[PDB]
């Protein structure tokens, strides 16, 4: 859920998932249109469609248990969505952590009309 991610984007970032990844570039936060503005954009795209391949899951409120080994994030084992939804948000935390260098205010509440684009999962 929620919780889960947001303490794991915390935890690799340093930087609060809300507000620094709540409402930046065109799909982290809303998800919507567009193409995605930088490669964290492109880590949020990725995570929507992630939770796109699971539609009988409810990753924003299903809960899962994930632990840490000597710094790797290790899911434990729950129900499929549950251990589905923690691989992909898994996924998500790690690219944060692999594109804070090119993290952008600029791209902070980004304006809606400026996410065009074509791009399909
Ligand atoms: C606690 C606050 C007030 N509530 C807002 C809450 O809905 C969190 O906002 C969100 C919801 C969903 C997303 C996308 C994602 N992380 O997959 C990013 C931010």
């Amino acid at each position: 859920s929620l919780l889960e991610f947001g303490k794991m984007i915390l935890e690799e970032t340093g930087k609060l998932a809300i507000p620094s990844y709540s409402s930046y570039g065109c799909y982290c936060g809303w998800g919507g249109k567009g193409t995605p503005k930088d490669a964290t954009d492109r880590c949020c795209f990725v995570h929507d469609c992630c939770y796109g391949n699971l539609p009988d899951c409810n990753p924003k409120s299903d809960r899962y248990k994930y632990k840490r080994v000597n710094g790797a994030i290790v899911c434990e084992k729950g129900t499929s969505c549950e251990n589905r939804i923690c691989e992909c948000d898994k996924a998500a935390a790690i690219c944060f952590r692999q594109n804070l260098n090119t993290y952008s205010k600029k791209y902070m509440l980004y304006p809606d009309f400026l996410c065009k684009g074509e791009l399909k999962c």
